[PDB]
DNA sequence: CGGAATGGAATG
DNA sequence: CATTCCATTCCG
């Protein structure tokens, strides 16, 4: 029972067709968004029902992702990892 | 009109006589005081907002354009009271309709 | 104080 | 569960 957000994110990051704007970091334990504006206008509304970077980022925080602090946005969750989709089962949406 | 909750809450809080020992209008009615930060933060803030941090309250004040009123110290017996004064020109005693003019800065 | 990261909870 | 608004927290 893995939420759509996570399997879509995983597919989106992993897809080579989108790697110019969103791709795995070299060590495969975090991912990069490039050219936010382009990414928000062109990519997000193909996967989700919006075109707002801020809405995407909220979801990331809700699922426990943390920003990696350095137009290049990097995010990270330890059980969100290249080549290991089975680990998405351990990522939980934060309740209250 | 479409006034944010922060501002109507702040206005009501400052104006309420029940809270005047910790937060009240200045005599001229164009600024307000917070006394005893610690007690105010623990006992008052979480009844009106979703936290008990003075810093978080002050952040919202800055986001809506409020400025500190600067108290000048002098020498003395000069005992001081925990007293912070804030101010916005369209935030005034007895005149709630003016809140419409106070706008949040953009993030 | 204020930029920016993260959160609450109402609404979709 | 997702999306939005803007409030709260973190940290320089
Ligand atoms: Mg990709
Ligand atoms: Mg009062």
């Amino acid at each position: 029972n893995v939420p759509a957000f996570l399997t879509k994110l995983w597919t989106l990051v992993s897809d080579p067709d989108t790697d110019a704007l969103i791709c795995w970091s070299p060590s495969g334990n975090s991912f990069h968004v490039f050219d936010q504006g382009q990414f928000a206008k062109e990519v997000l509304p193909k996967y989700f029902k919006h075109n707002n970077m801020a809405s995407f980022v909220r979801q990331l925080n809700m699922y426990g992702f943390r920003k990696v602090v350095h137009d290049d946005t990097e995010f990270q969750h330890p059980c969100f990892l290249r080549g290991q989709e089975q680990l998405l089962e351990n990522i939980k949406r934060k309740v209250t």
